[PDB]
């Protein structure tokens, strides 16, 4: 057996979150190596490199010598489900200009400033209707299931066209797919989510459709613009990122300002705040964090380190927002900080496209919680929570939470 001292310089990643709003310990050390990369491992030995400050992460991001193509042999899966996204057809987070912008393009109108702006009215009326729900319903709640996923999921729904009465159905398959440790569910989840988006392009084809594959479907598909499995995967795309993201935001944002209850008490007397809140949450709590997987096609020299052409590198935006030559003291929450330059989505022409829908959601859903839950607060102490591992979105699948009857 191994009988010699057990250091690496190629730590296992990802690691675990032990608490909601820390960086995992291997990750805080990460954090402290100086120099803009560094080595790991992943799960089935293949070696990677991690960018782990914020500068370098902005400029890797934004090299087209790194290609956000899943299908590439040398693309770093971070868990054995991954094969299931190398072995499927890709929306654009997946495609490289050009031909990532000819399909980001097609959904970039229900994204926009004027029509994120246009939803805050149902936002809201989703948010407060699930929360006159909970609050009716019992002196306890879990606060995932009861609201923190079933309103964004609403939500992007309606932009998309997907009706609403099959959503334990396709709530179930994106939580499968999303969290799923091995390939076999993942891909199930997939094909079971492929089979409905499929049925609902049909059903547009025969009676015009609402929402954003509504468009897609009377429009790039009758043009061939868009094949019809990319339709699939781009609507997929959308929905489960609209579901998961944002729902993990709010969960994690209420464990987080709760455990710092003087500035939840500042941001609860001068909603002013509640904006550059958001946006230091988003910083803090970068719960996409793994979601900067990148292939080299090329080498690429970073500050006299190489990146070999076929080298996967991860972007880890979790560490690079806790780089302390842009935040000071980075692993303090400060909600009257500037979080400005955050990377929680991206930089460059992968650049979240749901953002500004979630900056507003989680400004909507702060306000309704101060606004007619003051006292809520969590029913377990932190420590019973369990949290996701690192190979998914971060976040908690249950939150018990209580408040004052009535
Ligand atoms: C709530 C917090 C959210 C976080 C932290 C987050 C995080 C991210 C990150 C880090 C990326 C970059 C991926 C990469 O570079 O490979 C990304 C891309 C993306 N996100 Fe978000 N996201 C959030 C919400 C949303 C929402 C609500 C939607 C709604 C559809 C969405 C849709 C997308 C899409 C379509 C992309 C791919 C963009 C592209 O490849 O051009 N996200 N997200």
């Amino acid at each position: 057996t191994a009988t010699t001292p057990q250091t690496t310089d190629a730590p296992a990643f990802p690691s675990n979150r032990s608490c909601p709003y820390q960086l995992p310990d291997g990750y805080a050390q990460l954090r402290d190596t100086p120099g803009p990369l560094h080595r790991v491992t992943l799960y089935d030995g293949r070696q990677a490199w991690v960018v782990t400050k914020h500068e370098a992460a902005r400029k890797l991001l934004g090299d087209p010598r790194l290609s956000s193509n899943r299908t590439d042999d040398n693309f770093p899966a971070t868990s054995p489900a991954f094969e299931a996204v190398r072995e499927s057809p890709q929306a654009f987070i997946g495609l490289d200009p050009p031909e990532h912008g000819t399909r980001r393009r097609m959904t970039i109108s229900e994204f926009t400033v004027k029509r994120i702006k246009g939803m805050r009215p149902e936002v809201e009326e989703v948010v407060h209707g699930f929360l006159d729900e909970m609050l009716a319903a019992g002196p306890t709640a879990d606060l995932v299931s009861q609201f923190a996923l079933p309103v964004p999921s609403m939500v992007i729904c309606r932009l998309l066209g997907v009706p609403y009465a099959d959503h334990e159905f396709f709530q179930d398959a994106s939580k499968r797919l999303v969290q799923s440790t091995d390939a076999q569910s993942a891909l199930t989840a997939r094909n079971d989510l492929a089979g409905y988006l499929d049925g609902l392009i049909t059903q547009f084809q025969t009676e015009p459709g609402a929402g954003l594959v509504g468009a897609l479907v009377a429009d790039q598909l009758a043009n061939g613009e868009i094949d019809r499995e990319e339709l699939i995967s781009t609507a997929m795309l959308l929905l489960i990122a609209g579901h998961e993201t944002t729902a993990s935001m709010t969960s994690l944002s209420v464990i987080t300002l709760l455990d710092h209850p003087e500035q939840y008490a500042a941001l609860r007397a001068d909603r002013s705040l509640v904006p550059g809140a958001v946006e230091e949450l988003l910083r803090y709590l970068a719960i996409a964090d793994i979601a900067g997987g990148r292939v080299a096609t090329a080498d690429i020299e970073v500050e006299g380190q190489l990146i070999r052409a076929g080298e996967g590198v991860i972007v880890v935006n979790s560490i690079a927002n806790r780089d302390g030559t842009v935040y000071e003291d980075p692993d303090a929450l400060d909600i009257h900080r500037s979080a400005r330059h955050h990377l929680a989505f991206g930089f460059g022409v992968h650049q979240c496209l749901g953002q500004n829908l979630a900056r507003l959601e989680l400004e909507v859903i702060l306000n309704a919680l101060m606004d007619r839950v003051p006292t809520l607060r969590l029913a377990v102490p932190v420590e019973q929570l369990v949290l996701r591992p690192g190979t998914t979105i971060q976040g908690v699948n249950e939150l018990p939470v209580t408040w004052h009857h009535h």
